[PDB]
């Protein structure tokens, strides 16, 4: 077993597109679905680091969407739940996950403003409508197209997180079924935290989990 | 230096909540506000051991919701941001924060299916009640009110982890002022784990922290 030692020079987020975009081109042009998945998944990491660059002179949501679209792509290539998927494909599918999940959290987490402030105003208007439509009673609904369009982007930034959570925990329940190989990443990487691992933390445990697929 | 000896005789959902109120009375009959946030914080605590047992033979929603109330009253108590605060206030502060950033995300979490389905069918129709309040052109809104509702309360889901969230980080950054305490209880305990740490890991940790302050 051997631990990757990781380059801290920090490059351009144009330095890293390029890296990706070749890592998906070779992919592109390979047959074994694993290949392909392998190199997409390294791809995508070069397109996480990419968007991080971003970040770091102030935006990357464009790119960490398409992304987590194209880690959708690479799991319906060697789809975990076949019956003939391996030990390899059921990692490559949790390294995917964790992506795929704390992509998605960033996704939110760039517009957490936006969504406290709207949950604010539509929760207070999602009663000032209601209670103006029903006639009282002593003993469809209509709505101000802002408060329309606040309730659209809301449901947006809040589905990011719905769908972390969720990934999230498909990561968690598939991993308990590679206990060991996972446990080991973890060991020498220190395990992925949810809310608490940044983007470089993932790019980084899931380089150190694609170098031990490519070695067996 | 001591650990508390952890007792794993789980009790009834019953049994802790006349803990809970019996530390609770102790707490509203004591002058020295410090004396009164701590019992009310160990009041907390049973409250929150009650709500897990509810969960064991399966509803903790109201008595988490609640608990989150007496919560916020409890911190504005000795409000850190006083310019009198002591170091003790302000990890007291730390622990009622970890408890509502917890307590939140559990209140959304038992309410995750509802949040995720709810999201998809909000979000067809908020694009289906826009396309047809605009006449096409070739070259306010009006909504079922079941869609009202489910706006309505897929808002009112979301916002306990977009509370969640933020207290998660308010917690985070106060902690970063009293850095030693906590980490010498994250060595002893462990430190929580925003979407890992469990009701009873939560319960441990709170009750090791007031152990050390009571101690001071």
């Amino acid at each position: 077993r051997t631990k990757l030692v990781f380059d801290d020079r920090n490059y351009s987020a144009d330095h890293y597109l390029q890296e990706a975009k070749k890592l998906k081109h070779n992919a592109d042009a390979l047959s074994d679905r694993f290949e392909k998945a392998v190199y997409y998944l390294d791809a995508v990491v070069s397109f996480i680091e990419c968007g991080n660059a971003l970040e770091k002179n102030a935006s990357p949501f464009p790119m960490y969407s398409e992304t987590v679209d194209l880690i959708k792509y690479t799991m319906k290539l060697k789809n975990y739940l076949a019956p003939d998927a391996t030990a390899a494909d059921k990692r490559l599918t949790v390294l995917c996950l964790r992506c795929e999940s704390l992509l998605y959290l960033r996704l939110f987490k760039l517009k957490k403003e936006n969504a406290l402030k709207y949950s604010k105003t539509l929760t207070e208007h999602l009663k000032n409508s209601y209670n103006n439509s029903q006639a009282p009673s002593p003993g469809s609904v209509t709505i101000p197209q802002k408060i329309h369009q606040m309730a659209a982007s809301y449901v947006q930034v809040t589905s990011n997180f719905l769908y972390a959570t969720e990934i999230w925990d498909q990561a968690e329940q598939l991993s308990k079924e590679q206990k060991e190989f996972f446990a080991e990443l973890d060991k020498v990487m220190g395990p992925l935290i949810f809310n608490a691992s940044i983007m470089t933390d993932l790019v980084r445990y899931t380089r150190q989990g694609l170098h031990w697929l490519r070695q067996d």
